[PDB]
């Protein structure tokens, strides 16, 4: 089954369905009301036909349903009826960063050293619970109506979460296998400090509007990154960004793993832990979103 | 698809005789050219792991792997026509013969290098070296077999590679998972290392404790690569062949072009005339 604790009752008993949300690009998503307390909402329908597989979704909602943390969209719940899947999750009602800055442009550094703590809350809980997000970017950190910041979408997450089940459920007699091929085939190859590298690409996005190399073919990128001679990417305009700035991304974008700061250590870095940031910050983004 | 894949009848080539390998390796068969024999493994067409399984075995022209000739289809059956190893594995020969000599094990160890450092100069992984996977011709000459667990490796990375999603946010070390896979070739090293040591004692290391459980083990950093069992029984140089062959870090794991420089495998004596010696212990004992 996708999970044991699934409403199967229809959502439309408990919500009135307002109107669709995030143009598609995070699939088919419902902004409702709560039919008792007025509360709003975001309803993510998935199909759930009888002899699909249902390993990621189950991977999804298992990562969903244990996140109790402020910088997390919170969930209340999943709704199965006639073969649609309905998660419920917090409404944002400022949509994604991405949606933000393709209208404002390029975010101050404050409005970024704000974001950026507040990923770091959401990734330091995460990692606390061997949970690793591994999609970090501008179109999975959402903004609501008061300024606040939630990391969503753990479907790259569940994706390999259901990987590393299946892997491992036909991984066969392991008795001739070396240490290093069960260690793939159990944790994946990498841990949760990719998160920080992300976030480091996602501070130049905020920054610049583009990760860098966003011009070059993709497998292209993938190649360069495994050279022995990569090196990691910097801001564009050097003059624009303090020097606190500029030594928080090469930090983030440390280029082996093994010496890339955590997210407790980036909490104490200087661009984070500086006083004035707050909600208010992204509030004025907001109102020249408006303006 | 395969250009050479022969389109006609294989009995009309070949008679077959008795099956072999008990149904472990698939369904094959022993034939004979209608003298020569030959194993024919058939698959019924229902297929891209097969096609690179093929690919990897026809691409490969080394002694000590088993020797590819042709495929036919035929009446939605694929034949495989491969090289035939009269004596099976050397899990066959072991289960009735029991442990292999050290001078036995050095000359199939020296062999089965010899094999990985093609594969490996290839570009290649086998990923499952074993004794049920190294074979014996009537000559005792070594030859490397099933491919299978290589091909569906290499297709799971390539598939997972098609589904990776943009790649600008990723970390490098991911990156480096994704194109590579997160191990490479020197695993083969430490599967032989295992396979000396099945050819020893007549099972791997740690063969009577729960697979799941030793999975959990041997990520845990802690874990203790596995040693002989008797000691006074193996000479130093077969113990620190173990030793080097079952070194943790794959950064300091030797090569298989390095392994043949070891002392165990780089002995005067060792020929199939050993293996041959093997041969008559399994047909008088
Ligand atoms: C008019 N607005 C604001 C929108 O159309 C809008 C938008 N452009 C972008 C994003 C959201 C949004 C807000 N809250 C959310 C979600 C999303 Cl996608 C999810 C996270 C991803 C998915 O699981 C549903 C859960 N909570 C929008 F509502
Ligand atoms: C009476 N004997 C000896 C057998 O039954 C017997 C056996 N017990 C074990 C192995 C073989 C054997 C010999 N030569 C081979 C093959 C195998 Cl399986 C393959 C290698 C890969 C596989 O796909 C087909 C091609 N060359 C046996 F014939």
């Amino acid at each position: 089954v996708v999970d044991p604790d699934i409403f199967n009752r229809d959502p439309r008993d408990h919500y009135d369905l307002l109107q669709r949300l995030g143009g598609g690009t995070y699939g088919e998503v419902f902004k409702a009301r709560d039919k008792v307390s007025g509360d709003l909402v975001a309803l993510k329908m998935v199909k759930m036909e009888p002899d699909d597989d249902v390993s990621t979704l189950q991977k999804e909602i298992l990562i969903l349903k244990t996140c109790r943390h402020a910088n997390i969209v919170a969930y209340h719940g999943s709704y199965l009826w006639l073969q649609k899947l309905w998660i419920c999750m917090e409404f944002c009602g400022a949509g994604s960063l991405q949606d933000i800055y393709q209208v404002t442009g390029s975010l101050s550094e404050l409005q970024i050293s704000y974001v950026c703590r507040e990923v770091l809350q959401g990734l330091a809980y995460l990692h606390s619970q061997k949970k690793i997000h591994r999609d970090i970017k501008g179109a999975n950190i959402l903004i609501n109506d008061a300024g606040e910041v939630r990391l969503a979408d753990f479907g790259i997450s569940a994706q390999i979460g259901a990987e590393l089940a299946r892997r491992l459920e036909f991984i066969g007699t392991p008795y001739w296998m070396a240490p290093e091929v069960a260690a793939v085939a159990l944790k994946g190859g990498y841990n949760e400090l990719c998160d920080i590298w992300s976030l480091g690409i996602t501070a130049i996005e905020l920054a610049e509007l583009q990760p860098p190399l966003f011009d070059v073919h993709p497998l292209r990128v993938l190649f360069l990154m495994t050279k022995s001679g990569y090196q990691p990417p910097r801001l564009k305009e050097k003059g624009k960004w303090s020097a606190a700035f500029h030594n928080f991304i090469k930090v983030t974008l440390t280029k082996s793993p093994k010496k890339r700061p955590s997210a407790t250590k980036m909490l104490s870095h200087q661009l984070v832990s500086q006083p004035g940031l707050n909600r208010g910050l992204i509030l004025d983004l907001l109102d020249k979103l408006k303006n």
